[PDB]
């Protein structure tokens, strides 16, 4: 089986000296070794990924790939394995927030170009929503205290917490407007699909995905 | 369904290499094969857990949950599925025999602040009562014969017996001050607590429940 993903999508897939590492490279080998598969790992640009899926130059793939409706029209996908969505992240020392923050002054700190804004502008009463060209930006924002709580995707944030704002961030509430991430197979693959399923049940009773899930996320 | 355990409660479960292993582990996953469940297990500290299973934040649990009266109150209780209480524990070679570490034998050692403690103390009428900080001085103390012998909960004493004891050890009689583990459901869950309650039953009756067992504490 040749499995393709991403070039690199922090933390799901990327390069780590000579091989490669993350949450999608974790759960494929174990669900792989459930099965007895053998199979050759083919890094190459998300672009290329649904094209050489359909074309059968690509027997499954997995690179944090969203299960969306017109993506449904193309591919088949396993299962959802991961539970996307935004995530509400405030100052850790902060004990006065839980996605209750409109008017009693509060402030939402965005980047530019995301489904962050459309939920905000929507969800809640900012006293102010500012919006920045990166989260980077966003996140010296709360950095300092302009922002009371920055909005991004669960990931992101909680991959972040883990690594760099390690310290002094913290996270609340779980994922709002959550997605669900699939395993994408070229159509006509009932079989395998099945047996892909089949193994995610068998990770997830045993305790296999919860421990794999905490390495990289650091949470449940 | 989602199924919580505690993060480690040996041998019931613990965390072997990247999954969880034990008694409890082993014992669920036979009855979800019976009802032919589907499920996700979910380690996490245990006082975390009743009120995990009050606000049905998680379906059932297994955790070595002893059933008491006081707990009844806030959860409801499988059929109980471990005997527990307390075990004499002598050298192999050697012929005390039953609770008689008595009138001229006996000198027991125990841990401080534990149900051995108020059980010798009213029960057994003996030499001394040597009590220690930690039971692994209660090991100790009897590796030597400065101890006649040891009282401790029956699975600590089935399990240091088939592990680290090996041999030198035995243990003579079987549970007193008996109690029984229980699985814990939410309340109003009549119809899947009679269920789990049946798979007992035939777990029971086939022989399944017995293996299981010896698997994990070397007897019946």
């Amino acid at each position: 089986l040749v499995v393709a993903t991403d070039t690199a999508f922090v933390p799901f897939e990327f390069k780590q000296g000579d091989l490669y590492v993350g949450f999608d490279v974790d759960l494929w080998a174990a669900i792989a070794k459930e099965l007895k598969l053998d199979y050759e790992l083919k890094p190459m640009d998300f672009s290329g990924i649904i094209p050489a899926l359909q074309t059968k130059n690509v027997d499954l793939a997995l690179a944090g790939i969203t299960i969306t409706d017109e993506r449904k029209k193309a591919i088949d996908f396993s299962d959802g394995y991961y539970k996307s969505g935004l995530l509400v992240m405030v100052k850790a020392n902060n004990n006065d927030v839980k996605s209750v923050k409109d008017l009693d002054g509060k402030v939402v700190a965005v980047k530019s170009g995301t489904g962050s804004v459309d939920y905000a502008k929507a969800n809640i009463k900012t006293k102010d929503l500012r919006q920045f060209p990166n989260i980077d930006n966003a996140y010296m924002e709360l950095g300092t205290n302009r922002a009371d709580a920055v909005l991004h995707d669960t990931p992101n944030i909680l991959y972040f917490i883990k690594t760099a704002g390690n310290g002094q961030f913290k996270a609340v509430g779980d994922s709002l407007e959550a997605q669900q991430y699939g395993i994408a197979f070229p159509k006509g693959s009932d079989e395998l699909r099945d047996k892909v399923n089949g193994a995610l049940k068998t990770l997830r009773e045993n305790g296999t995905y919860n421990e794999i899930y905490k390495k990289w996320f650091g949470t449940e």
